[PDB]
């Protein structure tokens, strides 16, 4: 868990620049250095300006305490200072200051700008900074300063709060939380500005200082300082949660259970040869959710659904898995219940979720929300409109819930993938987390706010529809065919009178490890990858993987993708290299093993393709001249209702699209019971 490791003093000289460009109107620059480290946020040092001058000569030293363990990059950079105006970043650069070594004093030129400095870190001979690391997230040692009472302002830069302020005179307290390592101090007033040094990694003391009003009864103030009380409640670590290994446990007997059955087995199976079954699914918005429930009830009426241990899902996926887990025995009782569901609402025309009554609802819940501490963006306005779209009111169900439907281990676990701003975050009941980060907190305090892996304040955890917006979030980071460009302005001007930190905040990376103005996101990364990495997360141990893919072009691209994910991280991943017919007119079901390779776990992959249903009513039986009809999907050409656009879907066609996939896999039985039996001498 924990390390000892000693800073180094660090001191860079800021020598001159060079070649700096002037303002406008035949302005020379009047320039100044800024030093930031990205370690050290909230922190500046700033050169003297100069006037009039394209060849600086500050020759100003500065010095920092420097972790050697976390990684540590220097932002300097040089502003053109205006008595008016905002100032004009002239010259940025960023250094990782890894490069200097101790003892040597090391000279830069940074460049027909240029900037000379100068480097050198000294050994020091304070205490050994304790850190909290993972191996690639460390928590940096947090102290903490209180400060007692007997217009109030209280500034101490480098802290997680910034500044506070009471306005009262009768027996108040305040906490500040910030690094052990930062060299700062605090900063009192009612004029003048009394302040006290706070040296790095020392054993604080009481103080009391008089803060002087004008010109009338001082305050009197108590301050020490000491090492943080709290725990922390982000959890670091690249292991399964004990809530997940619990639920192994409880999953694999009922999936020992339904096996024996499906495969007619001799014996019972002992914990330790249950083979683990995952579901992968990919986006496509509303064609997604219901090729997906298709795919389920094919699972559930061969009665192979209750093998299945991991359920993990990417974008319009997860609105299936959503509105299943809503309810906590879905696996067990009939899937045409929440079809019917799916169907209506997805029948039903989305004129009115942009009708002024709606509207009023989203702004006036938004109000109620940003009055709460929340910030407000586009994705939490995105949540209102879809869970309208998707239910036909606020659905009151929370992530954190579902655990209802693993107290038994009566369903998969649901693995509910989301690509950040590139990051994968993993969520399911028991945790939400960074796969690559190992930094996990409990669903419920997803949102809260977070300071160095503590937590700092407790949010209520949020309606279910707000997550979903995170997933499938569509829309760009800056918002600033004739179908959707009408409802635009209805919502544009309903909304005219009108940021956002994660639970991470504070920690750190260990050192050894002219026109486009975008409505959407256009990453292909957001649309064309598959829920892999919830199948890869180090403790999960795959050996048969049902891979499901709702791309109407390319339907092995997220395989490749996972391919190179793999590889890139030395994982067992057989190869997927299909044929040209393959590519061309894919099948129901395609395997890809390599017992070339070893572990690598079992592949049946499940393209979303038309095919022999086409000419098959049901599994092997010879389709009807009478029901022709309905085995033509429009899967391609224009008119295809199942564009990643579309959100209303006649009930005729959302039928045609659930019952082929229904279809794809239930005629592909064999290879799946085939797979499962392999799947079992590989485990043991
Ligand atoms: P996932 O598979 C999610 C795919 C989501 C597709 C959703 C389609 C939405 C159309 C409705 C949009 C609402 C309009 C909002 C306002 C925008 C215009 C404002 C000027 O990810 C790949
Ligand atoms: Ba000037
Ligand atoms: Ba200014
Ligand atoms: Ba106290």
């Amino acid at each position: 868990q924990g390390e000892a490791s000693t800073c180094w003093q660090l001191t860079v000289r800021v020598l001159e620049a060079r070649n700096l460009r002037w303002a406008d109107l035949l302005s020379e620059a009047d320039p100044y250095v800024i030093l930031q480290l990205s370690t050290a946020p909230g922190m500046k040092f700033k050169t003297k300006t100069l006037t009039d001058t394209s060849h600086p000569v500050w020759n100003e030293a500065f010095r920092f305490l420097i972790q050697s363990q976390v990684k540590n990059v220097l932002e300097l950079s040089i502003y053109d200072e205006d008595s008016v105006t905002e100032d004009d970043i002239c010259f940025k650069v960023l250094y990782d200051i890894s490069e200097v070594l101790p003892g040597k004093l090391l000279r830069k030129t940074f460049s027909e700008e240029e900037l000379d400095v100068e480097f050198l870190m000294e050994e020091t001979s304070d205490r050994p900074e304790n850190l909290i690391t993972n191996k690639v997230i460390v928590a940096r040692e947090l102290s903490c300063l209180d400060v007692h009472l007997d217009e109030l302002e209280l500034v101490l830069k480098g802290s997680y709060e910034d500044t506070q302020t009471s306005f009262l005179g009768t027996a108040s307290a305040f906490r500040f939380h910030y690094m052990a390592a930062l060299e700062t101090e605090l900063s009192g007033r009612l004029a003048g500005y009394l302040t006290v040094p706070l040296r790095p990694l020392t054993i604080g003391k009481e103080v009391t200082m008089d803060v002087p009003a004008p010109n009338a009864p001082g305050v009197r103030l108590q301050l020490k300082a000491e090492g943080c009380p709290e725990e922390l409640a982000v959890h670091l670590g690249f292991n399964l949660c004990a809530e997940e290994q619990a639920f192994l446990s409880r999953r694999k007997q009922v999936v020992a259970k339904a096996l024996k059955q499906a495969l007619q087995l001799d014996r019972d199976l002992q914990e330790d040869e249950v083979p683990v079954v995952g579901i992968m699914a990919t986006g496509g918005g509303a064609r997604a959710m219901t090729s997906l429930y298709g795919h389920l009830l094919a699972l559930q009426k061969l009665g192979l659904l209750d093998c299945v241990t991991y359920f993990s899902g990417i974008s319009g996926s997860t609105w299936t898995m959503a509105h299943l887990y809503g309810d906590p025995e879905w696996s067990q009782r009939d899937l045409e219940g929440p079809i019917r569901y799916a169907r209506e609402h997805l029948a039903k025309s989305k004129l009115e979720v942009f009708s002024p009554e709606r509207l009023a609802s989203y702004r006036r819940e938004l109000e109620l929300r940003a009055e709460q501490g929340h910030p407000t963006t586009f994705v939490d306005l995105w949540a209102l409109v879809l869970e309208s779209m998707l239910h036909g009111q606020v659905m009151d169900q929370k992530l954190s819930g579902q655990r209802a439907a693993l107290e038994r281990g009566q369903n998969p676990l649901p693995l509910y993938l989301s690509l950040n701003v590139k990051e994968w975050v993993e969520f399911s009941p028991y945790e939400v987390g960074f796969l690559k980060y190992g930094a996990f907190v409990p669903p419920e305090l997803f949102g809260s706010e977070f300071f160095m892996g503590r937590l700092m304040r407790r949010i209520p955890e949020p309606r279910i529809c707000f997550l979903e917006a995170i997933w499938s979030n569509i829309f760009s980071l800056n918002l600033l065919e004739a179908s959707w460009l009408q409802p635009g302005t209805a919502l544009a001007q309903a909304f005219k009178g009108f940021r956002s930190p994660n639970f991470l905040q504070g920690l750190q990376l260990h050192q050894d490890y002219p026109k486009e103005p975008r409505l959407c996101l256009v990453d292909a990364a957001y649309f064309i990858n598959t829920s892999s990495p919830s199948m890869f997360r180090p403790g999960r141990r795959l050996d048969l993987i049902l891979s499901f893919d709702y791309s109407l072009s390319a339907p092995f691209e997220a395989l490749q993708q996972t391919e190179l994910y793999c590889r890139a991280r030395g994982l067992p991943f057989p190869r997927v290299e299909p044929s040209p017919q393959d590519q061309h007119q894919p099948r129901e079901c395609h395997l890809f093993s390599d017992p070339a390779c070893p572990e690598a776990p079992i592949l049946l992959h499940f393209p979303l393709v038309n095919a022999s249903f086409k000419d098959h009513s049901a599994p092997g039986v010879q389709r009807s001249p009478a029901e022709l009809q309905g085995g033509q999907v429009d899967l391609t050409g224009a008119t295809c209702p199942y564009t990643l656009s579309n959100m209303t879907y006649k009930e005729e066609d959302f039928e045609r699209l659930l019952r082929l996939s229904d279809y794809n896999v239930q005629t592909s039985q064999g290879a799946i019971l085939q797979a499962l039996r392999t799947a079992l001498k590989h485990r043991t």
